[PDB]
């Protein structure tokens, strides 16, 4: 059983995005929403194109989520000081406290589910790896 | 040196691996995307859009537009579904499959290289071992 890493990482991911949707669950989120308003949370605000560039995903889809996300009250629509055309999309204080919930609620079980096969000892050792993988 | 959740590096990891996917593609003109897409076609021989949609988890508007360029391309072609009639089967050509292979040897090496740069061959040998013990 030789796998390439690559391909190890893009199955380990997928798994923690099944999981993601599970434990996001009973906030009624999915685990591509969450992605979404975590990258807004990171910058204080964020254009739908410099989102798309951070998030990998497509532009038409994502501007429909967009949409979404402010129905429910979590993401508005600021005009952008420099482009005038473009807008800054940026959380609302429901938007924050909705996706502060999800990471209270998600982080340590999806932890716990992605390392039960693990000792805490092999987790360091992949924690580790996987950072000189980074810079 | 702080402590980055498992979760999170992964997506890290994997968002990098994405990035150097779309430059070791460009050369040969053809998208990450598209390159998925191929790929999920080749593994299973025949396969519908819904479940090709399901496997990729895309959006079927942004898939249908894909399949259609890919088509104009002459990498993926469409039969008629015999247990449909009111879908199709897409899959790949001879043309598809000599590409999606050529995409996978130019990319499989350096990839792989880049990604594991700063790691030695026994770490890089720890990575995937522990890799794998997540995927049970």
């Amino acid at each position: 059983e030789i796998i390439p890493l690559g391909r190890l990482i893009h199955m380990v991911n997928q798994k923690k995005d099944r999981l993601l949707n599970e434990y996001l669950s009973p906030l009624d989120i999915t685990a591509a929403q969450f992605k979404v308003l975590c990258s807004i949370r990171c910058a204080a605000c964020i254009t739908p194109v410099e989102l798309k560039k951070v998030l990998s995903v497509d532009l038409g889809a994502l501007t429909r989520m967009l949409d979404r996300l402010v129905s429910k009250g979590w993401v508005e629509r600021l005009p952008n000081p420099n482009d005038k055309r473009g807008v800054l999309v940026k959380l609302t204080t429901g938007g924050a406290a909705i996706c502060e919930q999800c990471h209270q609620l998600v982080g340590q079980d999806l932890h716990q589910e992605l390392t039960k096969n693990l000792t805490a000892d092999e987790v360091a050792t992949l924690e580790y790896l996987l950072k000189k993988v980074l810079p």
